[PDB]
């Protein structure tokens, strides 16, 4: 079975919306979102659907960018930083799970790259 994904809320932790969590909804989520190779990253693994039954048995700290523009709606961040920790644990995931030159590591290192320029840069 899946476990449970990440949760997009949480009542106990306090939300806030800043210049550079609105950046990365709007710019850098939206973009990397339309990348042809965003499809995989869009959605929490389904260990069932895709037949990776060991996925949970490895990786113990689930992300993906659908859990992540969900997070980014609900201003559930406190700051910038939080979201991008979310970001860099999606890619670290696929690199531990797969083996370097995988199809599906070259499509996260695509994306990573892609990520780490539209963060190089962003609002005060
Ligand atoms: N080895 C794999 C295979 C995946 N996949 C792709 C199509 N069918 C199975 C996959 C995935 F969608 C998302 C994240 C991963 O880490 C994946 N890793």
């Amino acid at each position: 079975m899946n476990p449970p994904p990440p949760e997009t809320s949480n009542p106990n932790k306090p939300k806030r919306q800043t210049n550079q969590l609105q950046y990365l909804l709007r710019v850098v989520l939206k973009t990397l979102w339309k990348h042809q190779f965003a499809w995989p990253f869009q959605q929490p693994v389904d260990a069932v659907k895709l037949n990776l039954p060991d996925y949970y048995k490895i990786i113990k700290t689930p992300m993906d960018m659908g859990t992540i523009k969900k997070r980014l709606e609900n201003n559930y961040y406190w700051n910038a930083q939080e979201c991008i920790q979310d970001f860099n644990t999606m890619f670290t995931n696929c690199y531990i799970y797969n083996k370097p030159g995988d199809d599906i590591v070259l499509m996260a290192e695509a994306l990573e790259k892609l990520f780490l320029q539209k963060i190089n840069e962003l609002p005060t």
